[PDB]
Protein backbone atom coordinates (compact mmCIF):
# COMPACT_ATOMS: atom_id res chain seq x y z
CA UNK A 1 0.00 0.00 0.00
CA UNK A 2 1.32 3.64 -1.08
CA UNK A 3 -0.25 5.72 1.73
CA UNK A 4 -1.22 9.24 0.68
CA UNK A 5 0.60 11.90 3.07
CA UNK A 6 -2.86 12.35 4.91
CA UNK A 7 -4.07 8.89 5.44
CA UNK A 8 -0.23 7.94 7.23
CA UNK A 9 -0.14 10.68 9.64
CA UNK A 10 -3.65 9.81 10.72
CA UNK A 11 -3.06 6.02 10.97
CA UNK A 12 0.17 6.81 12.79
CA UNK A 13 -1.90 9.12 15.21
CA UNK A 14 -4.44 6.70 16.15
CA UNK A 15 -1.78 3.93 16.96
CA UNK A 16 -0.41 6.67 19.39
CA UNK A 17 2.87 8.36 17.62
CA UNK A 18 1.90 11.76 17.88
CA UNK A 19 4.83 13.14 20.35
CA UNK A 20 5.58 9.88 21.40
CA UNK A 21 9.28 10.06 23.44
CA UNK A 22 8.27 13.59 22.73
CA UNK A 23 8.43 13.33 18.84
CA UNK A 24 5.38 14.81 17.27
CA UNK A 25 3.43 13.35 14.50
CA UNK A 26 5.37 15.40 11.24
CA UNK A 27 8.93 13.75 12.52
CA UNK A 28 7.06 10.71 12.17
CA UNK A 29 5.57 11.05 8.55
CA UNK A 30 8.69 13.12 7.56
CA UNK A 31 10.53 9.60 8.16
CA UNK A 32 8.61 7.42 6.67
CA UNK A 33 8.29 9.81 3.51
CA UNK A 34 12.26 9.68 3.00
CA UNK A 35 12.32 6.17 4.31
CA UNK A 36 9.88 4.01 2.29
CA UNK A 37 7.82 6.86 -0.32
CA UNK A 38 5.23 5.95 2.02
CA UNK A 39 4.98 2.62 0.81
CA UNK A 40 4.61 0.10 3.36
CA UNK A 41 6.10 -3.02 0.71
CA UNK A 42 9.77 -1.08 0.55
CA UNK A 43 12.58 -3.41 1.41
CA UNK A 44 16.17 -2.52 1.06
CA UNK A 45 19.17 -5.19 1.40
CA UNK A 46 22.27 -3.86 3.29
CA UNK A 47 25.89 -4.78 2.46
CA UNK A 48 25.93 -6.83 5.70
CA UNK A 49 23.28 -8.85 4.97
CA UNK A 50 20.09 -6.99 6.95
CA UNK A 51 17.11 -5.90 5.07
CA UNK A 52 15.14 -2.70 6.19
CA UNK A 53 11.19 -3.16 5.84
CA UNK A 54 8.40 -1.23 5.70
CA UNK A 55 7.23 2.06 6.01
CA UNK A 56 10.00 2.72 8.11
CA UNK A 57 12.66 0.80 7.01
CA UNK A 58 12.99 -1.43 10.06
CA UNK A 59 16.27 -3.49 10.33
CA UNK A 60 16.51 -7.41 10.85
CA UNK A 61 19.89 -7.27 12.43
CA UNK A 62 18.18 -6.41 15.90
CA UNK A 63 14.38 -5.83 15.53
CA UNK A 64 12.58 -8.59 13.68
CA UNK A 65 13.33 -11.91 12.52
CA UNK A 66 13.51 -12.98 8.65
CA UNK A 67 15.56 -16.23 8.75
CA UNK A 68 18.24 -14.80 6.63
CA UNK A 69 20.17 -12.35 9.14
CA UNK A 70 23.39 -13.80 10.65
CA UNK A 71 24.03 -12.93 13.94
CA UNK A 72 20.45 -11.15 14.61
CA UNK A 73 18.20 -10.41 16.90
CA UNK A 74 14.23 -9.97 17.01
CA UNK A 75 13.48 -7.60 19.84
CA UNK A 76 10.09 -6.33 18.11
CA UNK A 77 9.34 -10.09 18.10
CA UNK A 78 8.05 -9.94 15.00
CA UNK A 79 8.93 -11.57 11.37
CA UNK A 80 9.78 -9.27 8.97
CA UNK A 81 7.01 -9.43 6.84
CA UNK A 82 4.70 -8.03 9.38
CA UNK A 83 6.45 -4.66 8.55
CA UNK A 84 5.12 -4.80 5.18
CA UNK A 85 1.35 -5.32 6.05
CA UNK A 86 -0.90 -2.42 5.23
CA UNK A 87 -2.16 -2.06 8.51
CA UNK A 88 1.03 -0.29 10.12
CA UNK A 89 0.46 -1.89 13.77
CA UNK A 90 3.18 -4.03 13.98
CA UNK A 91 5.23 -1.07 12.35
CA UNK A 92 4.36 1.16 14.81
CA UNK A 93 4.45 -0.98 17.43
CA UNK A 94 8.39 -2.10 16.22
CA UNK A 95 9.29 2.10 16.17
CA UNK A 96 8.13 2.72 19.49
CA UNK A 97 11.00 0.27 20.49
CA UNK A 98 13.58 1.56 18.24
CA UNK A 99 13.05 5.31 19.47
CA UNK A 100 13.55 4.44 22.78
CA UNK A 101 17.22 2.95 22.34
CA UNK A 102 18.87 5.79 23.33
CA UNK A 103 19.31 7.18 20.35
CA UNK A 104 15.51 8.85 19.40
CA UNK A 105 14.76 9.63 16.12
CA UNK A 106 18.29 9.38 15.02
CA UNK A 107 17.65 5.45 15.00
CA UNK A 108 16.36 6.38 11.72
CA UNK A 109 19.40 7.65 9.70
CA UNK A 110 17.23 9.16 7.06
CA UNK A 111 15.51 11.44 9.65
CA UNK A 112 18.65 12.71 11.16
CA UNK A 113 19.82 13.55 7.88
CA UNK A 114 17.12 14.56 6.23
CA UNK A 115 13.84 15.48 8.33
CA UNK A 116 15.69 16.69 12.14
CA UNK A 117 15.82 20.19 12.20
CA UNK A 118 13.23 20.81 9.48
CA UNK A 119 9.57 22.86 9.58
CA UNK A 120 8.40 19.20 10.19
CA UNK A 121 4.72 20.14 10.71
CA UNK A 122 4.51 21.24 7.12
CA UNK A 123 4.11 17.35 6.51
CA UNK A 124 0.66 17.47 8.56
CA UNK A 125 -0.66 20.42 7.97
CA UNK A 126 -3.62 20.78 5.59
CA UNK A 127 -4.79 16.85 7.41
CA UNK A 128 -7.52 16.27 9.17
CA UNK A 129 -6.19 14.65 12.74
C1 LIG B 1 1.05 19.56 0.70
C2 LIG B 1 2.37 19.58 -0.04
C3 LIG B 1 3.23 18.37 0.27
C4 LIG B 1 3.72 18.42 1.73
N1 LIG B 1 5.13 18.88 1.91
C5 LIG B 1 5.63 18.62 3.28
C6 LIG B 1 6.97 19.34 3.43
C7 LIG B 1 7.96 18.71 2.47
C8 LIG B 1 9.31 18.62 2.80
C9 LIG B 1 10.20 18.02 1.90
O1 LIG B 1 11.53 17.90 2.19
C10 LIG B 1 12.02 18.18 3.50
C11 LIG B 1 9.74 17.53 0.70
O2 LIG B 1 10.65 16.96 -0.15
C12 LIG B 1 10.20 16.13 -1.22
C13 LIG B 1 8.40 17.62 0.37
C14 LIG B 1 7.50 18.19 1.27
C15 LIG B 1 6.08 18.36 0.87
C16 LIG B 1 5.48 17.32 -0.07
C17 LIG B 1 4.46 18.28 -0.64
C18 LIG B 1 4.30 18.29 -2.18
C19 LIG B 1 3.78 17.14 -3.04
N2 LIG B 1 4.25 15.77 -2.79
C20 LIG B 1 3.44 14.83 -3.60
C21 LIG B 1 3.09 15.27 -5.04
C22 LIG B 1 3.73 16.58 -5.43
C23 LIG B 1 3.97 16.89 -6.77
C24 LIG B 1 4.56 18.10 -7.12
O3 LIG B 1 4.80 18.42 -8.44
C25 LIG B 1 4.39 17.54 -9.48
C26 LIG B 1 4.91 19.00 -6.14
O4 LIG B 1 5.50 20.18 -6.52
C27 LIG B 1 5.91 21.13 -5.54
C28 LIG B 1 4.68 18.70 -4.80
C29 LIG B 1 4.09 17.48 -4.45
Amino acid sequence: KVFGRCELAAAMKRHGLDNYRGYSLGNWVCAAKFESNFNTQATNRNTDGSTDYGILQINSRWWCNDGRTPGSRNLCNIPCSALLSSDITASVNCAKKIVSDGNGMNAWVAWRNRCKGTDVQAWIRGCRL
